[PDB]
DNA sequence: CTTCGTCACGGCGGCGAAACAACGAGGGGCTTCCACCGAAACCGCGCTGCGTTATAATGGGAGCTGTCACGGATGCA
């Protein structure tokens, strides 16, 4: 009762998942590309095959990770590979290449079958990348919107710059930047002089968010 | 083609940490025994030396000896 669609080039589904035709869920296959994905027609769930090569899938399960709607992304990687396999990859589940015909059920029966947080006086809508700090308007960078972002939900937490960098930016990273040092600047003076007490700025510690009071 | 985002550039400055000098409690400087080294001793005894042996016994075993020549030093006649 499940489409099932394998993004694998082995041209059968058989090594990578065994004991699925122990279960009459259909199977479609097609060789691990982003272009299949187009190939996605009614699927209830996807597989990727991650057993030798965990790079590429776990990459492939970030590149269906976070587009929406979406359809749950699955893997299958070996027990020793189980090290990388992480909430990072975006998976909704994970797979062996060793789980019995009723526990695929279980997982697959348990996955395919609300607004945000108020508030920190910082509203993070998702569509123009923008936020609202006590205000309608707000206009924020490319990376002027997510600094304040990443700040916002690990309110509280510490952050180096380099530790900001990687999740801030792609990142490259490129080096003596001060780049925070212009964001947080700017930061800081797009969001008036009230909510400026929103970041902390000890010296060396990095750019850590303190939230209120 | 237009207009916005980013990323150094350079300084600013206020924190910040590390160097330098008022010194007092773990070492340096005290006795206080006796298992001990170490002495001093008290030995005996392998180890070397040295003595004696009482029928008669009364002359080496051995060695295999040659060159080639030559000056000369040495016993004869």
């Amino acid at each position: 009762m499940l489409e099932l669609l394998l993004l694998t080039s082995e041209l059968y589904p058989d090594p990578v998942l065994p004991a699925l035709s122990l279960l009459p869920h259909t199977v479609r296959t097609a060789p691990a590309e982003a272009s299949s994905l187009l190939e996605a027609g009614n699927a209830d769930a996807v597989l990727v095959d991650a057993r030798n090569d965990l790079s590429s899938g776990r990459g492939l399960c970030r590149l269906l990770s976070s587009t929406g709607r979406s359809i749950p992304v699955l893997a299958v990687v070996s027990e020793g590979g189980l090290v990388a396999v992480s909430a990072d990859w975006g998976l909704d589940e994970i797979l062996l290449l060793s789980t019995g015909p009723a526990e695929i059920d279980a997982r697959l029966r348990l996955v395919v079958g609300l607004g945000k947080v108020s508030l920190g006086e910082l509203v993070i809508d998702e569509g123009t990348y923008t936020a609202r700090l006590r205000g309608r308007p707000l206009d924020l960078t490319y990376k002027e919107f997510e600094l304040l972002k990443y700040l916002a939900q690990h309110a509280g937490r510490v952050f180096t710059r380099a530790q900001l960098l990687h999740e801030v930016w792609g990142y490259d990273f490129f080096g003596g930047t001060r780049t925070v040092d212009v964001h947080v600047r700017r930061l800081r003076a797009k969001l008036g002089p009230e909510h400026e007490a929103l970041i902390g700025t000890v010296r060396n510690v990095g750019y850590k968010a303190v939230r209120p009071a």
